[PDB]
């Protein structure tokens, strides 16, 4: 991708199948390309750069706590996250990493891992910028914004538990969740850790499965809904640079449709609610657009979406919980569950918001 590009406005979701330069992705490989390319342009234009695996990287384990060790250039910092073990399964365990502890249901066989993703980037408010122990690391000035600053952790501790087999988890079985502003949080780290085969981000709404362009349409309409101008004001989440998009984003050559497809092939389920402010039918329309990646792949069902009616924010609903059981069963247990969920109470909105077939990859 050339260093100097001139980004054009698009009004709808950004075509998933065509590169930046207008190529067209026919091929599996040649969307892994696309994929890549994305990843790029979200990280330039969005949510800053992610650092590679650091050069000093060792942990060890004591207790239920797994104690990682990063050093990258004469800087070193050092955090930790805690371990539960479930009452069934066989060890080594399939664990989900919850930002915060993650606010759903822990799942029957499965370790849960509680990531204080605070420590590593604080997000009390504006003034947290450049704040955390990614940038007593990388600088107070890295680009990272704090989600970005976030997937880097979740990925070091997915390194540590590979060297410590000892923390008992299953390092080819690790999914992610968090709710709310964690929820934004989990999805970027699904998006950009591989390794992740389960992605969980519970009731994210704006910065998360909401798509910016959306959001602000229905904010043109009315709508109380939280959209991109509004939410870097609240925490340095994202790129400083992104404040110069927040009220452009036609500009931006993608949208959340875009970051979520980064997670194709694997798997993705998206919990949403009908709350307002986390605006439902473009979380809808966004994600039914993301889906498209994994329909293209042929793995239709290895993503899901489910909106139910309204309840308490992050209180987890019964009507639900089947469906996580699912996704968890077949990408963490590695059973064959049905999981063809995709439901909600809004419109989609397909033809004002897509203008772009999907094809069968080859």
């Amino acid at each position: 991708l050339p260093g100097s590009i001139t980004l054009r406005s698009n009004a709808k979701l950004n075509d998933l199948f065509t590169m930046f330069n207008g190529d067209k992705v026919t091929t599996k490989d040649k969307f892994s390309c696309r994929q890549a390319e994305m990843s790029e342009l979200i990280q330039r234009y969005e949510l800053g750069t992610l650092p590679g695996r650091p050069s000093t990287l060792t942990a060890s384990f004591s207790g239920n706590t797994l104690t990682i060790n990063c050093g990258e250039a004469g800087k070193s910092i050092s955090f930790t996250v805690t371990i539960t073990y479930p009452s069934s399964g066989t060890a080594p365990y399939p664990a989900i990493i919850g930002y915060g502890g993650g606010s759903l249901p822990a799942p029957a066989g499965v370790a849960m891992i509680n990531f204080n993703n605070d420590n590593i980037a604080a997000q009390v408010n504006t003034g947290s910028r450049g704040q955390g122990k990614f940038y007593d690391l990388y600088g107070s000035s890295h680009s990272a914004g704090a989600m970005t600053a976030w997937a880097w952790g979740v990925s070091r501790v997915i390194d540590a538990l590979e060297l410590v087999p000892g923390a008992r988890i299953d390092t080819t079985k690790i999914g992610v969740t968090g709710c709310s502003r964690n929820g934004k949080g989990a999805m970027v780290a699904g998006a950009f850790e591989k390794r992740i085969v389960l992605t969980l981000p519970q009731e994210s709404g704006a910065g998360g499965s909401a798509c910016w362009r959306i959001s602000d349409y229905l904010k043109s309409q009315g709508a109380n809904i939280q959209t991109a101008s509004e939410i870097i004001g609240e925490d340095p989440w994202f790129s400083t640079t992104f404040n110069s998009y927040v009220n452009q984003v036609p500009v931006l050559p993608f949208d959340h449709h875009s970051l979520a497809a980064l997670i194709a092939p694997r798997g993705l389920f998206v919990i949403d609610n009908n709350i307002d402010w986390l605006g439902p039918q473009s979380c809808f329309g966004c994600m039914t657009a993301a889906h498209m990646a994994w329909q293209a792949l042929g793995v239709s069902d290895h993503m899901g979406y489910s909106q139910i009616g309204a309840h308490a924010h992050c209180a987890f609903p019964s009507n639900q919980q089947s469906q996580l059981t699912a996704f968890v069963q077949k990408f963490l247990l590695g059973q064959s569950t049905n999981t063809a969920i995709f439901q909600s109470d809004f419109s989609a909105n397909q033809s004002q918001w897509i203008d772009w077939t999907t094809p069968t990859l080859s």
